[PDB]
C-alpha cells in the first residue's frame, strides 16, 4: 500500500483513541501492522510500555522478559548513546534487539531504535526489529511519527 | 527536500512543543513552511484557533476575519458537509478559501478541506490554501498529520 495509506491506518487509530485512556499496546499493534516488524516501546529505565510482536519467541529468556515487562539494565542504559534514529543495525550491533545467544539462527535480524522524545528529554525508545527486509524511508517515517506521538501520549 | 524531512520538522516542532501551553500559531507556521500553503485551523463554528499566511492578503473583506479571527458562517457551517479530506479545489467550488469577488485573479487558486476528527467527533477543519501548484500525495500526508496532531492538541 502506499505510504499515505499506512499514515491514514495510523491516523484512524489516533483520531479514535482521544480521549479514551492511553493505550500503548494499541500503539505498538498499529505500528506492528503498517510497518510489519515486531515494536517495543521502551521507557528510560527499560519498562515495556507496549509491545507486539510480529514473529513468534522461541528464546526463553526473550519471553520472560515480555512476561516480565521489562528489558535487561545494561542493554537499556546504553540506548541513551543513540541521540537520533539509527536504522538498520544487524546482529553483532550492541544495540540488537534479538538474544545474542541466537546470533547464529537470528544472522538476518534487523533493528531500528528510535529515541522517543518528549520535551528536550529523552522518554523513552521506540525499537523495531525484523529479518531480513532493510528498513526503508517510508518506515522510517512511520516509526519516527509513531515514536512523536507516543512521546505526546507518553505524557 | 524529502518528505522524511519534512516530517522531521513537524516531529521536531511537535517534540519540544510539550508540554508548553498549546500553540496553534506554531503548528499553522510549521505547516505553512513544510505544506508551503495557507494554513487556517477553523473551529466548528468558524474560531480561527491559528493560521499562517504564505500569501500577503489584498482583500479587506478577508483581512478582517483574520483580524477577527474568525470565518464566516456559512461558509463554516458548509464544511460539515465534507466527512473526508477533499483536495485541489478550484475557485469555483463552494469550498474555495479564496474571497469569491476575487475569482478572476485567484483562477488558478487551489484549496484542500482537510476534517480535524478528535474522537468519533468533527472537532473542525484544517484549510489550505495556494496557487496554481497542485497538491500531491505528499502534501496529503503532511495535511493529514497536521490536522491528526492538531485534533491531539485541541484536545
Ligand atoms: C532486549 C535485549 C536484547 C535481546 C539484547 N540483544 C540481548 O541479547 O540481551
Ligand atoms: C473563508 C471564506 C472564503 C474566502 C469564501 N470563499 C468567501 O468568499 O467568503
Amino acid at each position: 500500500m502506499a505510504l499515505l495509506q499506512k499514515t491514514r491506518i495510523i491516523n484512524s487509530m489516533l483520531q479514535a483513541a482521544a480521549g479514551k485512556p492511553v493505550n500503548f499496546k494499541e500503539m505498538a499493534e498499529t505500528l506492528r501492522d503498517v510497518i510489519d516488524s515486531n515494536i517495543f516501546v521502551v521507557s528510560r529505565r527499560g519498562k515495556l510500555l507496549g509491545y507486539s510482536i510480529n514473529q513468534q519467541i522461541e528464546n526463553d529468556r526473550m519471553k520472560k522478559m515480555l512476561e516480565d515487562r521489562q528489558f535487561p539494565e545494561e542493554y537499556t542504559k546504553n540506548l541513551f548513546n543513540v541521540p537520533e534514529t539509527s536504522s538498520n543495525l544487524d546482529i553483532n550491533s550492541e544495540y540488537t534487539a534479538f538474544p545474542v545467544e541466537n546470533r547464529d539462527l537470528f544472522q538476518a535480524g534487523l533493528t531500528t531504535i528510535v529515541p522517543i522524545i518528549g520535551g528536550g528529554e529523552r522518554l523513552g525508545t521506540l525499537i523495531l526489529s525484523r529479518l531480513q527486509d532493510q528498513f526503508n524511508d517510508d518506515d522510517l517515517i512511520l516509526a519516527e511519527y509513531g515514536a512523536t506521538v507516543v512521546g505526546m501520549e507518553i505524557l
